[PDB]
């Protein structure tokens, strides 16, 4: 079975004056490697892929503001928000360069650091990644109509706020294989009182959809672009059928990213890390000492 348990110690920074939880662990020094999880995730995510990496790499997961055990000061949560927190998180720790394990928003953000830190990006490992997406027609049917009402007034509140869909409902959606009681309950935690679900609702009304919010779509074409002109080394994982890097598009990015390798996981929607945990923590493990 795919691990429940989360057997890491919390460690803690203060950062824009809120505490901030991480996972830190593995060796004390050298390159750190770097996991971002995204919506409504925490650094559980990443609790079956780390056991691959800490042997070779210190490991550090950090929850992103609002979310898991960090602390929730009273914001809007926008994608700024959120840059904000992330890059303050960084220079606490005293970070120089890292190696990116990046997923869903989690990859916004780390694709708009790497960008503007680029000599300090040693290797970019990403799935499900986020891209503009230009038209719904291009937003996968299955989901289609709940991203739809995620992203309209009113009703995205009622369902995301006060009935927890995206916990309950988009979450294990996006799981192929079913999550079980446990696997929820560790999801469940942070989110129990609605009001703290802001983060949760912000983030879909964030998402590059059909030309909006424009400032996101800019930001996001962006570090696509830059992307595109990198050297860094990058390591793709996707699954079948997918959500926002459905395997047509996994293939052309193999092609059109420099210096890119493409995993295979088999089955996988959004959560693949929920789907293929071994597959995904032992390749990055594989391909890290490659980027000597
Ligand atoms: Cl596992
Ligand atoms: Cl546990
Ligand atoms: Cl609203
Ligand atoms: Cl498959
Ligand atoms: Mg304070
Ligand atoms: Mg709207």
């Amino acid at each position: 079975e795919i691990g429940t348990g989360f057997p890491f110690d919390p460690h803690y920074v203060e950062v824009l004056g809120e505490r901030m939880h991480y996972v830190d662990v593995g060796p004390r020094d050298g390159t750190p490697v770097l996991f971002l999880h995204g919506n409504p995730t925490s650094s559980y995510l990443w609790r079956n892929i780390i056991p691959h990496v800490a042997p070779s790499h210190r490991c550090i997961a950090p929850d992103l503001i609002g979310m898991g055990k960090s602390d929730k000061p009273d914001l809007d949560y926008f994608f700024d928000d959120h840059v904000r927190y992330l890059d303050a998180f960084i220079e606490a720790l005293g970070l120089e360069e890292v190696v990116l394990v990046i997923h869903d928003w989690g990859s916004a953000l780390g694709f708009h650091w790497a960008k503007r830190n680029p000599e300090r990006v040693k290797g970019i490992a990403c799935m499900e990644f986020i891209r503009p997406i230009p038209t719904w027609d291009e937003w996968p049917e299955f989901a289609r109509e709940t991203f739809q009402a995620f992203r309209t007034a009113d009703v995205g509140r009622e369902l995301i706020i006060d009935q927890n869909a995206f916990i309950e409902g988009a979450l294990p959606k996006y799981v192929v294989r079913p999550l079980t009681e446990v696997e929820m309950d560790h999801y469940r935690e942070p989110f129990l009182k609605p009001v703290d679900r802001e983060p949760l609702w912000r983030f879909p009304n964030e998402l590059p959809i059909a030309g909006e919010p424009a400032n996101i779509v800019a930001l996001v074409e962006a570090y696509m672009n830059w992307l595109h002109q990198s050297p860094v080394p990058k390591l793709l994982f996707w699954g079948t059928p997918g959500v926002l890097i459905p395997p047509a598009e996994a293939a052309r990015l193999a092609e059109s990213l420099p210096n890119c390798k493409t995993v295979d996981i088999g089955p996988g929607l959004h959560y693949l890390q929920e789907d293929n945990p071994d597959l995904i923590g032992s390749e990055i493990a594989r391909w890290l000492p490659a980027l000597h």
